């Protein structure tokens, strides 16, 4: 059950006015990722349909740094011998990476301002 | 039949002028409870959907305070041998919980002010 182009405008177009990571934003990202429960290539989309590419590659940056991080110091469901955190979070079979990697995701996205 | 992005969207766009506690949003509020029959996982993203951080913890502190002065007077079907009302709540065949959690929920919500 994916979004679709509906609400996508929806999103993007209830918080036009408002920056990148602003509590209005952080709001509604929130709410879409916690209730679409989508994985990284839909995350990307929805960065790349958001912001330009300059935010995408700060949040790109950020987002690196925080996975870094999260999974250096060694997750409960993550093995290394596998994949990256953005492959494993592609598997439909592994829920925690992509709660992980959602949660990393608007931390990163909220950190800009 | 839990609400979609359309639902809580355009709840939060009617619920933007006036502020918590005042009639309006009181009324879209019970409204909204009364018809999807929202367990406490719902009514907490709804929640968070709609105020500030400020506003969710001063009406978490209210419904604390009205769920342990409701646990102690006693609950109908509330049994405390498995979990707490906020645990109890989101097992669909405890209907009698559920109701009595949006009941608390929209009163704490109305006596914030």
């Amino acid at each position: 059950r994916p979004w679709q182009m509906k609400d996508l405008q929806a999103i993007k177009q209830e918080v036009s006015q408002a920056a990148p990571g602003s509590p209005q934003f952080m709001q509604t990202i929130r709410l879409a990722v916690q209730q679409f429960d989508p994985t990284a290539k839909d995350l990307q989309d929805l960065l790349q349909y958001l912001c330009s590419s300059l935010v995408a590659s700060l949040h790109h940056q950020q987002l690196d740094s925080l996975i870094s991080e999260a999974e250096t110091r060694g997750i409960t469901g993550y093995n290394p011998l596998a994949g990256p955190l953005r492959v494993q979070a592609n598997n439909p079979q592994q829920q925690g990476l992509r709660r992980e990697y959602q949660q990393l995701w608007l931390a990163a996205f909220a950190a800009l301002p």
